[PDB]
């Protein structure tokens, strides 16, 4: 009877936190975490956890207002301090450095994250840790600090490694991996290779992060110049399930890229602004890769001259020839092309490669 009573009370709570999430009332489930805290007391610290965990993510899934949302965390994390309940305070701690992340509150993120990895490096079961060091290796990209977030991610990895993760955790780390490679500009070759093990490790697990690795390998290929082998990534039996918009972008700009065409690529820009633009990765290559087709429009424009007029190069580019001078110049001086320019009577001479 009192073994039982109690679980239906488990239960009880999660379920009126999960009407209030529905009907969103945010500020009754701030009143029922404070309320349920007497509760507590009659169940395990394991148990206790489990149920004040599980709450707080119901509050922090509901737009209640970012500020409302820090405040109800560092609520809880002073709540389990005041109360010594070490493994969950921490636990809570990693929850509020997510928060400060996805909120862009990436100082913060640093400042606790530093705190709470002193702690973190003092014990067993590092599984935590490694959660911790790849919220590092993400807020110190975002930042901007490459060194530091490769740093850190290499730490992660290197605690992953005594450890069997699950298959969700592995799956960031070969994204994160794959983020970081392709970052730079520098390692597309490679970066693929962790977006190929991350879409292979979270396929039928996450498949929203499925199709994100997936996305990403696309990236890559198109990167590399490699745009011919997208179709048969995208045609073999595993990822034909994955059609959606994103990939209708990809396989929209891989196809500009084959054509050699910016008209293309700027369509392509801009009727899939949401699916291209507005992710932070892609978005984060969308400057260099802009240039490679305007370069590879440019050879495809130029390749039947020995020799032509920039105002014929640039009618057919639709670019103002002021601008479209200045552009084959820099690929003559930088190597990127075997020709000469008349400045004078504007033309473009072409040598045999
Ligand atoms: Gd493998
Ligand atoms: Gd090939
Ligand atoms: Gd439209
Ligand atoms: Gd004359």
């Amino acid at each position: 009877n009192d073994e039982e009573r109690i679980r239906i009370k488990e239960q009880g709570i999660l379920q009126q936190g999960e009407l209030y999430k529905q009907e969103g009332k945010a500020k009754e489930l701030a009143d029922l975490i404070k309320v349920t805290r007497p509760f507590l007391s009659s169940i395990s610290k394991a148990k206790a956890a489990k149920l004040v965990r599980s709450l707080v993510d119901m509050f922090l899934d509901m737009d209640a207002g970012t500020g409302i949302e820090v405040q109800l965390c560092k609520d809880c994390i002073e709540w389990a301090k005041q109360e010594k309940r070490t493994f969950l305070r921490q636990s809570l701690e990693a929850r509020l450095i997510a928060l400060y992340f996805d909120t862009a509150l990436y100082t913060e993120a640093l400042a606790l994250g530093a705190q709470l990895l002193r702690e973190l490096k003092k014990l067993d079961d590092k599984n935590l840790l490694v959660e911790v060091q790849l919220l590092e290796s993400k807020t110190y990209h975002a930042l901007s600090n490459l060194p530091k977030a490769r740093a850190a991610l290499t730490s992660a990895r290197t605690t992953a490694n005594a450890i069997y993760c699950p298959p969700k955790v592995q799956g960031a780390l070969d994204l994160q991996s794959g983020i970081l490679h392709a970052a730079d500009e520098r390692d597309f070759k490679t970066a693929f290779s962790y977006f190929y093990e991350a879409f292979e490790g979270f396929d039928s697990v996450d498949s929203v992060k499925a199709l994100t690795s997936l996305k990403y390998m696309l990236l890559c290929k198109i990167m590399l110049g490699q745009s011919d082998d997208v179709n048969q990534l995208v045609s073999g039996k595993l990822a034909i399930t994955y059609s959606g918009r994103d990939i209708d972008a990809m396989k929209s700009v891989a196809e500009a890229s084959h054509k050699r065409s910016l008209a293309d690529f700027q369509a392509a820009l801009k009727e899939y602004k949401k699916e291209l633009a507005e992710d932070v990765i892609v978005q984060a290559h969308l400057g260099t890769l802009y240039d490679t087709m305007l370069e590879q429009n440019l050879c495809r424009i130029i390749e039947p001259y020995s020799r032509v007029q920039v105002a014929h190069v640039a009618e057919s580019i639709q670019l103002p020839m002021p601008q479209v001078e200045k552009k084959l110049s820099q690929m003559i001086l930088d190597k990127k092309f075997s020709g000469i320019l008349d400045q004078g009577e504007g033309v473009l001479i072409v040598f045999e490669e």
